[PDB]
């Protein structure tokens, strides 16, 4: 059984969908962001959700699945490609950063809705090319798809990023993903052994280095006394096995698998204070501030798409009962 439905959430048109196990909802005009997420089995919601319109337009990163292209920082807003020197609008003031890409804020179309017995299917779409005030500082012809399935106990989440204009670009993407999370009761482990040092604007030096809690972190750990903002190098390259960051709530008892593609070699976790009741680990193709690192693409994720390519980064949301 599944269903596709319009509905007005906060104000806003949107679009819920859902199976007998996972129900999401999407919002458009709100950068396409998937701003709740239940467990059907349990009746949990997963995601942190904006409690009026005003909140989610004042922190748009930080509810539900915010999409950041590019991912985090970049120095200056200010960076080098084949020549080409780039300026980004400078909205990290007092590190004088440019902080989370185009996409979180502006309105995404709705391109396709679909059910079948096999997958519930919904893709948005946004065309950089009609956004003047992105064209000014990035005057490439990109468009990304967005392709959200719900099959079983899964939303698949899988991003196609075009290049539609007669030069190449470089990209990545990120998710902000916001999962609620009580510190005193779930657990954390993600597939990293190292990260990335930062320096005082949180843009990586260029060495990597041991997790110190990183067996912790292997098997699921109490973050509480832990702050993080943290540039986590994915051990998928050098260990292969899995690429995935996992919460799991011993009260509700399930567990979230995040899975993210080769595509993904990095993983930010963020909980600001640690006291908000939420955790964000956001699965990045490349690494901060990947376009002014002198190091190799293996290792940066750094990403090129010639005229007429195209290419699909996939992640997956599965909710499994304990």
């Amino acid at each position: 059984a599944n269903f596709i439905e319009k509905i007005t959430y906060l104000g806003t048109p949107a679009i819920k969908a859902g199976n007998e196990h996972l129900e999401m909802i999407v919002v458009p005009e709100w950068g396409s962001n998937v701003i709740s997420l239940v467990d059907k089995t349990t009746n949990v919601q997963l995601l942190r959700e904006p409690e009026t319109a005003e909140s989610f337009h004042d922190t748009p990163t930080l509810y539900g699945i915010p999409i950041l292209f590019p991912p985090n920082r970049i120095s200056d807003g200010t960076f080098s490609f084949r020549g080409r020197t780039y300026h980004f609008d400078i909205n990290e003031k007092d590190k004088h950063n440019h902080l989370h890409g185009f996409l979180y804020h502006e309105k995404w179309n709705v391109v396709t809705t679909k059910q079948t017995d096999e997958g519930v299917i919904v893709e948005t779409e946004i065309d950089l090319s009609e956004l003047p005030h992105v064209q000014k500082q990035f005057p490439h012809h990109a468009v990304v798809r967005m392709t959200y399935t719900i099959k079983e106990n899964t939303l698949f989440k899988h991003a196609t990023v075009m290049n539609k204009g007669k030069e190449a670009f470089p990209w990545g993407i990120g998710y902000h993903t916001t999962f609620i999370f009580p510190a005193e009761s779930s657990l954390f482990s993600l597939t990293a052994d190292q990260q990335w040092e930062l320096d005082e604007r949180l843009l990586p030096t260029g060495k990597l280095m041991d997790v110190p809690y990183k067996e912790a972190l292997h098997e699921g750990m109490d973050l509480r006394h832990k702050q993080l903002d943290d540039v986590f190098l994915s051990s998928y390259q050098k260990r292969g096995g899995e690429n995935q960051a996992v919460i799991y709530h011993q009260h509700a008892h399930i567990s979230i698998i995040y899975k993210a593609d080769e595509q993904f070699k990095h993983w930010v976790v963020y909980n600001a204070d640690g006291k908000q009741g939420y955790l964000c680990p956001e699965p990045y193709t490349w690494v901060t501030n990947a376009v002014n690192l002198d190091l190799p693409s293996s290792l940066t994720g750094l990403q090129v798409l010639e005229p007429g390519e195209e290419t699909t980064a996939k992640s997956s949301i599965t909710i499994e009962l304990n």
